[PDB]
């Protein structure tokens, strides 16, 4: 089913230190399995990638989660140290990105706040409302909080973006998050580079059978922002990624916490370079680049990576950088929301991608891309023949990919049919929706897409994922399903 090409690079799986400074590549040869995978003669408007690891098609036509209250986008469930998922008092509860829907969708991203939703626990999917049956609890943050750790407060803009909610057996709330800054004129130029930090802001659960109240997230820690060494900065380049903390016990490690989170390589963006390590081929492949075509073909323009930082005491308020476990250089500026899912012994890396940001001579679609090895640190093997994706929007990687505000002509309606993917317990992923639908006819989203099912070690090989068209109807489970697996009861009344 492969298309002549590169043969991907030779992954280890080999662990190492949290400490150490080994940093494993998702490399060019490893990024070109995936053209290898599309099939080159699909038609207009066909999916060209394998079904195995291609999203199920969502309906164009959509329930929205919060009768269109708000936009809502990337979301996360309530979790513990082994990211099992939690109701409390009988309420399942999530935390979401979300956005005055007066606004342009595409608008969105310099309004976002943390808001979260809850609706009862125990109820099968088939027999709650078909929008999910949510309740929209508000706003995390009062006004004026969130702006607490910026020295400079002449920002134009101030948003909670993405991260990650821990819950204790007393009911304290952890909420790791990405606190931005922006400093735009009123045409969205910069007056200098934004600032996203991760941040941290304590707060408690209050719930009974009126439903779900927070209270507390009224200070927030300034955790960590880039270093410059590790993770690339504002002044190295402008539009540098940092965001997305997902927090974690791993078992090779007892009594410690870490955190994964979006970078970037530390390198100055007009002078960055890639090497052959970063290319990746097997000697003598007649498929393979040169470090100077690459390195001349505008691909040192992406260079993302996965970062680690190690906390440095029990209350989670320290932290420390650790080098990045996962780089994309001359292959993707952005690997997003990384998770480390925990599966027969060993550790998973997720990461979703865009299609646009992969780098000159490379291609894929939208969605969830995932690495395998055998420590937190290890020479991560990416899924699925090497090529890294676990699942893809339905895409003709034969055409020109478009945008969510303008779907490509020949593109399958499906394209940017969801994003901000979510793995959960036992294969479970969830997702919002951007875009639906053709060139002239296509909706936007900014609610929960259904919730799909991925296997993890299809046969018995780790390396391998594999779609489940089985699960609900057709491979579509609940909108908006985010299900606890872990049921917790507490003080917290209202
Ligand atoms: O968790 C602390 C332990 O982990 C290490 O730092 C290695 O990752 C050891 O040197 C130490 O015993
Ligand atoms: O809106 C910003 C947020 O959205 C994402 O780009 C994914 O949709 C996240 O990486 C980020 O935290
Ligand atoms: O604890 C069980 C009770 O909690 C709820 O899930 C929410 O209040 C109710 O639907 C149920 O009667
Ligand atoms: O809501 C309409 C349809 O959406 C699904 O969740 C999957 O697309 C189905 O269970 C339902 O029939």
């Amino acid at each position: 089913g492969l298309q002549d090409g590169p043969e991907p690079t030779i992954h280890t799986q080999q662990a190492y230190a949290p400490e150490d400074d080994f940093t494993a590549k998702w490399t060019r040869a490893d990024a070109r399995q995936l053209q290898r995978m599309s099939d080159p003669t699909a038609p207009s408007r066909e999916n060209s990638m394998p079904a195995s690891v291609t999203m199920p098609t969502v309906p164009q036509d959509f329930p929205d989660m919060s009768n269109e209250q708000v936009w809502v986008w990337d979301t996360w469930p309530l979790t513990d140290e082994d990211a099992n998922q939690y109701s409390v008092n009988g309420w399942e509860i999530i935390f979401s990105l979300v956005a005055d829907r007066n606004l342009g969708f595409d608008d969105r991203h310099v309004f976002a706040k943390i808001g979260y939703f809850y609706r009862p626990a125990g109820v099968p999917a088939a027999e709650r409302p078909e929008n999910g049956g949510w309740t929209y609890g508000g706003l995390v943050f009062k006004e004026g909080v969130t702006g607490q750790i910026f020295e400079d407060q002449s920002f134009s803009h101030q948003t909670q973006w993405s991260g990650s909610a821990r819950v204790s057996k007393n009911g304290e709330i952890k909420l790791f998050f990405t606190d931005v800054a922006f400093y735009r004129n009123s045409d969205g130029t910069n007056i200098k580079p934004y600032d996203p930090r991760i941040a941290l802001s304590v707060g408690k659960v209050k719930a009974n059978k009126k439903g779900v109240t927070l209270t507390g997230f009224n200070k927030v820690t300034d955790l960590l922002q880039a270093d410059g060494t590790y993770y690339q900065t504002g002044a190295q380049n402008e539009f540098f990624n940092f965001r997305d903390p997902f927090t974690f016990e791993d078992p090779a490690h007892p009594g410690e916490t870490f955190m994964v989170f979006e970078g970037n390589s530390a390198m100055q963006r007009e002078t960055a370079t890639c090497n052959e390590a970063d290319l990746g081929y097997r000697q003598g492949d007649p498929y393979a680049e040169t470090v100077d075509d690459v390195n001349a073909s505008g691909a040192t323009y992406q260079i993302g990576n996965v970062g680690l930082a190690k906390a440095k005491n029990k209350q989670l308020t320290e932290w420390e950088f650790l080098p990045p476990i996962l780089s994309a250089n001359c292959v993707t500026d952005q690997t997003e929301r990384p998770q480390i899912y925990f599966k027969d012994g060993k550790s998973y890396l997720f990461t979703i991608s865009h299609r646009g940001t992969f780098a000159a001579g490379l291609d894929g679609p939208e969605g969830v891309y995932g690495f395998v090895g055998d420590g937190i640190r290890s020479d991560y093997q990416p899924l699925n023949g090497g090529s890294g994706l676990a699942l893809g929007n339905p895409t003709n990687l034969n055409f020109l990919g478009g945008q969510p505000f303008a779907p490509d002509f020949n593109q399958h309606p499906g394209h940017f049919q969801a994003y901000s993917h979510y793995v959960m317990p036992g294969g479970l992923v969830q997702s919002f929706i951007d875009t639906i639908g053709t060139h002239d006819d296509f909706v936007r989203g900014g609610t929960l897409a259904p919730t799909v099912k991925m296997d993890i070690g299809v046969g018995g090989d780790p390396t391998k994922t594999a779609v489940d068209y089985s699960y609900g109807s057709e491979g579509l489970g609940g909108w908006a399903d985010i299900p606890a697996n872990k049921h917790l009861f507490t003080n917290g009344k209202f």
